[PDB]
């Protein structure tokens, strides 16, 4: 790599493990379009096994991104319109209160306060149903937005309804394989588990546990050369030669909502660049980022913006991930960790890094 990239990621990332305690780390830089790959630490502690290119890593709420790129596909494909109501994919919601939630209050969060999380208690199909039918909103549709994974986790299980699909073969069959994310799973198979790298929380190795609507909103495993191409991807839409997923990586970065100076994507989160870092930084800590805050709609939504500032953090319990990247200057970055240190450290890393290489 050359020598700027390499010292300023020495200067900002060893730092961040030595502060941040972090067991194993793997960062892409990605300057000109291209892919630079570092990695730092064990994959396996006990087993002294290194993070190496080929690690997986849990994604948490980057798996997000996905979904909302396959939204994106198939509103590409007309098989789903974002003002769809919801109950044209699940007729059985029969409740009041779903009257006037489209696929587009799913999908960002405006629903009227969907919870963080679906309820450990959702086991069965029976058991989502009821979650649904009974939960009863906080807010009207489209006047607030609440980070959720029961929103847009719901939006990714019906988007891909029309094509008779499941969520997992749809996601396989048209965004993995297309662009050649060849290790980058929902299920991780035996053959590779030797790749998987644990989490640590407390000093204990685990890993993500099974739970409802988790391959939507945080189930994806993937290494960090597949995280790159994912990048690439998106900063360079164009290159992707399917067109109905070249519009769905550009629909996910329209912009659809706005609260402060953030906006809301499908999965992405955006702002315009230049981007005051304090914003990204601070706006970044859970206790904004799971706060809700008035929205106000963009009709139409705008076309993704060159340049903008395009992120998403994801955790697990063992796990702490985040992507950025700037369409406009073909310039990103990827860092996966097998601990879950907190956002407003993330951000400002990628910042000192993807600052020094403008
Ligand atoms: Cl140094
Ligand atoms: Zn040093």
């Amino acid at each position: 790599a050359p020598q700027q990239i390499n010292d300023i990621v020495h200067r900002t990332i060893t730092p961040l493990i030595e502060q941040q305690k972090i067991p194993g780390m793997a960062v892409a830089v990605i300057y000109q379009g291209k892919p630079y790959y570092f990695t730092w630490g064990y994959a396996d502690i006990a087993k002294k096994q290194p993070v190496t290119q080929q690690t997986l890593f849990e994604l948490g709420s980057v798996s997000k991104t996905f979904t909302g790129v396959l939204g994106g596909d198939a509103i590409a494909r007309g098989e789903i319109k974002l003002s769809d109501p919801t109950t044209k994919y699940w007729p059985e919601l029969t409740a009041k209160q779903w009257n006037g939630i489209t696929l587009l209050h799913l999908a960002t969060y405006t629903a009227g306060g969907l919870p963080l999380q679906v309820p450990d208690e959702v086991k069965s199909s029976s058991d989502l149903l009821r979650f649904y039918q009974n939960w009863q909103p906080a807010w009207a549709p489209g006047t607030q937005r609440l980070y959720a994974n029961s929103s847009i986790g719901l939006f990714g299980a019906l988007a891909v309804k029309p094509s008779g699909l499941s969520f997992e073969q749809a996601m396989q069959t048209r965004v993995f394989q297309p662009l050649k994310l060849n290790h980058t799973w929902i299920n991780v198979p035996p053959a590779e588990e030797k790749n998987y790298a644990w989490g640590y929380r407390e000093g204990k190795a685990v890993h993500v546990s099974p739970g409802a609507l988790d391959a939507e909103a945080y189930g994806v495993k993937s290494t960090i050369e597949d995280m790159a191409r994912w990048v690439q991807s998106n900063l360079k839409p164009l290159d992707i030669n399917e067109k109905t997923l070249q519009q769905g990586i550009q629909l996910a970065q329209s912009r659809y909502w706005q609260t402060g100076d953030m906006y809301q994507g499908l999965g992405w989160e955006m702002l315009d660049w230049p981007v005051n870092p304090d914003s990204i930084i601070n706006g970044s800590d859970n206790k904004i980022a799971l706060a809700a805050r008035p929205v106000k709609a963009i009709t139409p939504p705008t076309p993704a913006v060159r340049a903008s500032w395009v992120h998403k953090t994801g955790a697990t319990g063992g796990f702490g991930s985040y992507v950025a990247f700037i369409p406009e200057k073909e310039l990103g970055i990827v860092m996966l960790a097998n601990k879950n240190y907190p956002n407003p450290a993330r951000v400002d890393a990628a910042w000192q890094i993807l600052n020094a290489l403008q």
